[PDB]
DNA sequence: CCGACGTCGCATCAGC
DNA sequence: GCTGATGCGA
DNA sequence: GTCGG
């Protein structure tokens, strides 16, 4: 982290535009200069050096002379100032509340965790459960406990039906050292792009890891995508682990490698590399890389055998996910 | 200069 | 009820 | 907010 200090400001700024300004672009902006200056291996010495780099454009090189010349930024200065921006900033840290949420329940003079505590009657079901556990989906989760959380997702996914695979992607998959939550890829022969032979596949699943009261909340579900909240079982007299967000997905089986590429991400990544497919003519999602016709149109689905046939077609050379972490 | 910028699953709502 | 749009999220 | 064409 050479450039910790820039790399944190644009993300505040990005955080910003997203939540409170609500303009997704310059949050994606903030996002990528970010993205590219966190792996920029010199350690930053002016706006024009980091100017070079793609995704670095004027504004940002000037807020890169202001931080480095002061420490500081003028404009996230008076941001951290605002009342109604630091109350929407904040609200949104609930899972399940977003920056329309948020802004919402700022008019309505909710704009504390005190408030919201007292305002649980205004909250859906997945801004509840977020309120619940909002201190421990505030702590990350040491790999170690990722490995035991491992351990028991794919014993109890084998006693559910021993021809499950439950593979665990996303950061976990990337080799961090800590992760922000479980993210879960699941195949099962009876579900392909050609059929659903069996029906409850991912149902009967989660059914079993609540059973054994390792998911404990439901922020959603439907047939193919979970969402919700788990916990390691700790030993008597011993204090209880955080509860942890955890996401599952059913995938078919035969797009496995296409599934696989999207849940290990990163998000920009992902975004990056379907930005390039694009530019090569090619359209890229959890199931499939398709052509695209001189239309636009998306043509047939492209013989996929490794995730590596899948950077071939745009023309990328491999990368293992410990280096997808953009 | 100019829009053109990843892709999709589930919850909830509007309109019918 | 269904359809399609919006929010929030992976 | 950036930038390719
Ligand atoms: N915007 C997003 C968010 C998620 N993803 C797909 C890939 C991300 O790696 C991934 C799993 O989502 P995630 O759990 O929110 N992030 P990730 O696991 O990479 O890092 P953590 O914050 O969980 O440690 O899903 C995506 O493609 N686009
Ligand atoms: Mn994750
Ligand atoms: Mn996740
Ligand atoms: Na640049
Ligand atoms: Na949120």
């Amino acid at each position: 982290t050479l450039n910790g200090g820039i790399t944190d400001m644009l993300t505040e700024l990005a955080n910003f535009e997203k939540n409170v300004s609500q303009a997704i672009h310059k949050y994606n902006a903030y996002r990528k200069a970010a993205s590219v200056i966190a792996k920029y291996p010199h350690k930053i010495k002016s706006g024009a050096e980091a100017k070079k780099l793609p995704g670095v454009g004027t504004k940002i090189a000037e807020k890169i002379d202001e931080f480095l010349a002061t420490g500081k930024l003028r404009k996230l200065e008076k941001i951290r100032q605002d009342d109604t921006s630091s109350s929407i900033n904040f609200l949104t840290r609930v899972s399940g509340i977003g920056p329309s949420a948020a802004r919402k329940f700022v008019d309505e003079g909710i704009k504390t965790l005190e408030d919201l505590r007292k305002n649980e009657d205004k909250l859906n079901h997945h801004q509840r459960i977020g309120l619940k556990y909002f201190g421990d989906f505030e702590k990350r989760i040491p790999r170690e406990e990722m490995l035991q959380m491992q351990d028991i997702v794919l014993n109890e996914v084998k006693k559910v039906d021993s021809e499950y695979i439950a593979t665990v992607c996303g950061s976990f998959r990337r080799g961090a050292e800590s992760s922000g939550d479980m993210d879960v890829l699941l195949t099962h022969p009876s579900f392909t792009s050609e059929s659903t032979k069996q029906p409850k596949l991912l149902h009967q699943v989660v059914e079993q890891l609540q059973k054994v009261h390792f998911i404990t909340d439901t922020l959603s579900k439907g047939e193919t995508k979970f969402m919700g909240v788990c916990q390691l079982p700790s030993k008597n007299d011993e204090k209880e682990y955080p509860h942890r967000r955890i996401d599952i997905r059913l995938i078919p089986k035969d797009q496995y490698y296409c599934g696989v590429l999207y849940f290990t991400g990163s998000d920009i990544f992902n975004k990056n590399m379907r930005a390039h497919a694009l530019e090569k003519g090619f359209t890229i999602n959890e199931y499939t890389i398709r052509p695209l016709g001189v239309t636009g149109v998306a043509g047939e689905p492209l013989p996929v055998d490794s995730e590596k046939d899948i950077f071939d077609y745009i023309q990328w050379k491999y990368r293992e996910p410990k280096d997808r972490s953009e």
